[PDB]
């Protein structure tokens, strides 16, 4: 509907960035490697193929190993495109799609035959890719140069119109999955079956999604990296946290919702806690504006969580006292969000400039993944949370801060695990676009 | 029900094998590494963890990186068991299950802290694992010694009672998936949705199964490594080939079935072709007996396929002439089957002895994966096929053999793609156990 024209503009922007990167490093071009198949130890099975982000940054070929871009920022980029013809393969038609006019395409039938399409004098080129020993054999002395990658990673923060469209489509697929997952939860289904419901609606399976989904019932919602999926449902399914996304052309969505089951003891109470976290998400989204330091968004999240901890009677101190004593970190221990793009935890969040000068997170907020200034064309997650994490509550109970905690109230919330409400937002010059809310993903459907 | 006693016997057999391997190499012990997490290039996501087969050969811990066995074939094996306690992890109870009494278990909280549990003098030990640079840093000069691995791989052919039980359970899960997949096909569902139906019934997802499933409709059934799953069903779904398995404690099932849709033009004809391939599978299974050369099973398969090609009028030559002219290879181009176990294409199929002397497949049958003599306690796949592979038919049409082919008959079968019927069989001294058929997986359900 608009992708060919927007893609051609995307290519012009990438060519411009490539010219600058090449000037900084003193090179004539880059050779960008999609990757290779990875064989299991002692075995003939392979790992799922995961394309080099620097390759899919140019072209929506995400499922094809042994492909190579040769770019100089001036000429039409060369795409060496892997297309074996052995009888056991599904041989697709030669590439022909919205993107193909942008490239000089060379078909490669044998991965080991790639030298014939590469530059003769590689002294002037840098290989960009994971297979640094392969690049060495092929003759590249310059591999993954920091000046090039720091510059490209910095610019990756600013999405082109094409990229923003791809991210909108990824959000659409993810939202469909999310709505189906909520229904499956309310049907009493296991974590495993809820995940299949999400796959069925998003049309994305476990090796299509851009990160492994968190599908967590009851107390599992307190476990931030909960990776199991139980195949039997709990006797009582009272709460549900799902963190799951989708890919479109290699661009990610990254969405979290939390739910309370109708009819269980204290359902309304937990539901209202979810609603309070939701209001923090939306308030923080409104605080995103060009010029704001993203660290201030993180600190503002801690202020919101403190207000909830106070209002619910969980902590018998004033909101600023709850913050200043460090108590909010027990309940909200991770970062407020991060750049989103070709990678889920997208690149450039902890640098100050395009040369890679570090700007690390504060010491008391070590898991914050972005400290950049907010600007137009950036895409962010905003993901406040409030959890009842047994290990951190136990640590807290053994401190002097334990006397301010109403442990009866903690015990009432604890069986519901925790809460996170994560949206994906495009920052524009004069407004924000909450892709997730624009698709009518709120709190119950 | 019987697993603790059978497992203890399994451990005694492994200790015996370990004593022999150690004697051949001149070592005092092995250090066997489960593996490590693999990070995506430039990213913080990880590949799905895949356990070292030599580790899961001892213990049913298949989802845990940074674990280490120390074995000498005499003492109770040491298991260094990874159990980090950081707040973001689901911390399970300390290991306690049927297998745990067999080990001296040392808990490891930090992967990089493993040196404290390893032998001081490593000169006498061999590391067995993928992370050979890690082993070098830790001080092992002996890594993956051929004498040890050739011996252990040879003995892996002969399954213990415990292993046979695990393989029976894997077959049970796979069969459940297979029956559900057939139903989904007959409902007109897409490849993608058929795969979800299989997951739902087997309770195994894309990263649980021991190989990526082939889920192929119509002409896709002719594509032996068909890896796509279309998300929209064809206008007419006339045929279905599914090659899919399951894991139980790291042991694989590996099953293929093919189906014809009721009511389509030429349905009965294709159905009858499936039935003829099925009769070849069953006849070949009866030919498996201790003392038989597995290569003779492969050649016997070619005789059966020739008989079908003759009987159907596809090829206007006598059955032995069809074989001797090489025509059967166009229709059945892969091997008749392979050892099955901890790995799908299980180890030791192409060696003559326990020192690794090669016994490669014949030149005219290069994809045959097993040339071993059949013996009791071995587990095999038997997987004859008959396909209509456009690339090979085109090659054939350009040869003098083209004049013997009834291309009208080929054109009638071609839209159905192809056929494979694969069972998993345990060879006993006096009989075979067809695990797959024992679970009532035949041709329509
Ligand atoms: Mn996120
Ligand atoms: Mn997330
Ligand atoms: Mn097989
Ligand atoms: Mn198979
Ligand atoms: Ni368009
Ligand atoms: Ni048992």
């Amino acid at each position: 509907s608009q992708h060919k024209a927007t893609y051609q503009q995307h290519i012009e922007e990438l060519q411009a960035r490539t010219r600058e990167a090449l000037q900084r490093e003193g090179l004539d071009g880059l050779v960008i490697h999609s990757g290779q198949g990875k064989r299991l130890f002692l075995d003939d099975n392979h790992y799922p193929f995961k394309v080099n982000p620097q390759f899919k940054a140019w072209v929506p070929v995400i499922d094809n190993p042994n492909c190579w871009l040769v770019v100089n920022g001036v000429d039409k980029p060369t795409l060496i495109f892997y297309r074996p013809e052995d009888f056991w393969h599904k041989v697709p038609p030669e590439p022909n799609d919205f993107w193909t006019d942008s490239f000089d395409i060379k078909l490669l039938q044998q991965a080991d035959a790639v030298e014939k399409f590469l530059p003769y004098d590689k002294s002037r080129f840098a290989y960009v890719g994971e297979y640094i020993e392969v690049a060495k054999a092929l003759g590249f002395d310059n591999v993954n140069p920091d000046r090039v990658l720091h510059y490209l990673h910095y610019q990756r923060a600013y999405k082109t119109d094409y990229e923003l469209d791809c991210m909108r489509e990824a959000n659409k697929l993810a939202v469909a999955g999310h709505k189906a997952a909520e229904q499956a939860f309310r049907e009493g289904k296991s974590e495993f079956d809820i995940n299949l419901a999400y796959a069925a609606a998003s049309r994305q399976g476990d090796n299509d999604v851009p990160y492994t989904s968190i599908v967590a019932l009851n107390e599992h919602a307190s476990i931030l990296h909960y990776m199991q999926c139980d195949t039997v449902a709990p006797k009582e399914s009272r709460s549900f946290l799902i963190d799951a996304g989708a890919n479109y052309h290699g661009y990610a969505a990254d969405i979290t919702r939390t739910y309370a089951q109708e009819g269980v003891h204290n359902s309304a109470m937990f539901r209202d806690l979810i609603q309070a976290v939701d209001k923090v998400t939306l308030t923080l989204v409104d605080s995103l504006k060009p010029g704001v330091a993203y660290t201030d968004i993180h600190l503002l999240a801690h202020d919101g969580i403190a207000q909830i901890l106070h209002d619910t009677g969980m902590v018998n101190l004033t909101p600023p006292e709850i913050v200043e004593m460090g108590i909010t970190r027990t309940f909200f221990p991770h970062g407020i969000g991060h750049f989103l793009g070709l990678q889920v935890h997208d690149v450039g969040g902890l640098v100050n400039d395009d040369r890679g000068t570090p700007k690390p997170a504060p010491d008391d907020h070590p898991f914050l993944r972005c400290t950049r200034m907010v600007e137009a064309r950036q895409v962010f997650t905003i993901e406040p949370g409030l959890y009842f994490i047994d290990s951190l509550l136990r640590d807290l109970k053994a401190t002097p801060a334990s006397k301010y905690i109403n442990w009866d109230t903690i015990d009432a919330y604890k069986p519901f695990g925790g809460i996170r409400i994560e949206d994906n937002i495009i920052v524009h010059r004069d407004k924000n676009e909450n892709m997730t809310r624009d698709l009518d993903l709120n709190l119950e459907h």
